[PDB]
DNA sequence: GGGAATGTCC
DNA sequence: GGACATTCCC
DNA sequence: GGGAATGTCC
DNA sequence: GGACATTCCC
């Protein structure tokens, strides 16, 4: 039958979440294949159906139990953290440019989360699959402002207080639910939602852009063991490592690692390390390698900086 | 006439203000003579009176006025940010062990300040000195029964807005107010309040003690102009200099300055600078000097480090 | 984006 | 007490 | 918020 | 030695 697919995933990394105090106008969420010269944005497509329809986007959590997220989508076609776009009559590909992710503060998570649940229990933005599987009246179609019961209050409150402690504010996922026209019911044919790849906040320490601001020494002996002070952007003492490497024309690249313990990482912004030994202790002319920061957890690197090895 | 006297003042520096999240048991405010083994506490005494008396302690601002402070007092006999002790009926000296200072969130200064300034006008806590000079309705002592008008509550609001904007969350002062029994039996006779010395939050960036953690080069030539990388603790870029001092004959401390712009302060934790030229460039023996961090604002220093000036 | 003040956690 | 994550500000 | 380190009673 | 404050110090 008819279904909804993700044509272009959102870019997992390199985008920064913004707080309410940071305002908007900090750029739109880019697509997985976006570039500076040719910009690209997340895109879905309605399959096995043509004609008018609507697609709603909303942030969900990242764990196994897909739950609502306290952050919000902001920008064009965005209200109350939910982005709604009408799918064209001819073109079924729905793009989402100028999208923004509003980073809600830790304090405001619970009240924001409990609000989203009470909104989805009335609007019908997938009530059971997100709030809790205990709410019975997953029936939606609208029903107007609907109604509230003093049992649903307890259910919503407990779901919110539970999902608050289970929520990571550094990673969100887009969820696209498509709605097709009904028997003059405007739009209420709920297609199964499609969760996108996890989006990681650029401001998070384990996802920020690695960079080597400067280095104490740019040349050292092949025997290694040379103490160097490296000034860098924010790193995590237990997660960072310093890699020298050279790309051999043979095919296999050589890599060594500067030696340091988490104690040598000074206040997340500098590293004192001893250099490794070059693979050729008995070299004739100086060899030219590069050095870079690398995160153990996800192997992200930094712009390499040159380095020279000398004979004895 | 009976008065109140501060026997031992609170130690002005070294004590760190704590937030609610940091919990209790992070130490009480030590007296000025307390030490690592002999631990004293802030203590006062009601002179020219003997009998049951009630002493209260509040936090007040350090500015050109004595306004109520948004921070709170916590610990034994502390409730609602106010400390209350009962001295007597024979001993009129009373100390305050386990008396910590709770740092209020910036986002809760106004509502806290306004709530306390309104309580000061209802019972006449010198509202012309603690709240606003316009509210000079000193209904002190036997007050407690006054409903504020719609104009006085607006003076309280504007004072709360203004004092919030000018409140220094890094310095507080203890105010001790003594109460003696009246003709009935309960404590009503309010003696002169006494303001203590100013307590300075050690955690403030404008008062955190400087420290040189590491240096890449422990020596340098006398000609100066050598690039040295220095790892330090949290310092402010526009308010830091590196001083090489030599204590020679009859004092005469030779001072050289490390050359660096504020942009060379790497993220408040590192300085890349150039050594100055030594006093006598023509020496022939390594001349031991010391190097330290100096805060151009108040000229406080760190623990110095040795640094040898070798000739050529 | 880059940087720091502010609040949190150990 | 030391170190860091979080939030704010430019 | 962990470790250590006392000082209780048991 | 165990439980249980109580404190001190990162």
């Amino acid at each position: 039958g008819p279904y909804l697919q993700i044509l272009e995933q959102p870019k997992q990394r390199g985008f920064r979440f913004r707080y309410v105090c940071e305002g908007p106008s900090h750029g739109g969420l880019p697509g997985a294949s976006s570039e500076k010269n040719k910009k690209s944005y997340p895109q879905v497509k309605i399959c096995n159906y043509v004609g008018p329809a609507k697609v709603i986007v909303q942030l969900v959590t990242n764990g196994k139990n897909i739950h609502l997220h306290a952050h919000s989508l902001v920008g064009k076609h965005c209200e109350d953290g939910v982005c709604t776009v009408t799918a064209g009559p001819k073109d079924m590909v729905v793009g989402f440019a100028n999208l923004g992710i509003l980073h809600v503060t830790k304090k405001k998570v619970f009240e924001t989360l409990e609000a989203r649940m009470t909104e989805a229990c009335i609007r019908g933005y997938n009530p059971g699959l997100l709030v809790h599987s205990d709410l019975a009246y997953l029936q939606a179609e609208g029903g107007g402002d609907r109604q509230l019961t003093d049992r649903e209050k307890e259910i919503i409150r407990q779901a919110a207080v539970q999902q608050t402690k289970e929520m990571d504010l550094s990673v969100v996922r887009l969820m696209f639910t498509a709605f097709l026209p009904d028997s003059t019911g405007s739009f209420t044919r709920r297609l199964e939602p499609v969760v996108s790849d996890a989006i990681y906040d650029s401001k998070a320490p384990n996802a920020s852009n690695l960079k080597i601001v400067r280095m104490d020494r740019t040349a050292g002996c092949v025997t290694g063991g040379e103490e160097i002070y490296l000034l860098c952007d924010k790193v995590q003492k237990d997660d960072i490592q310093i890699r020298f490497y050279e790309e051999e024309e043979n095919g296999g690249v050589w890599e060594g690692f500067g030696d340091f313990s988490p104690t040598d990482v000074h206040r997340q912004f500098a590293i004192v390390f001893k250099t490794p030994k070059y693979k050729d202790v008995n070299i004739t002319k100086p060899a030219s390698v590069f050095v870079q920061l690398r995160r153990k957890s996800d192997l992200e690197t930094s712009e390499p900086k040159p380095f020279l090895y000398y004979p004895e």
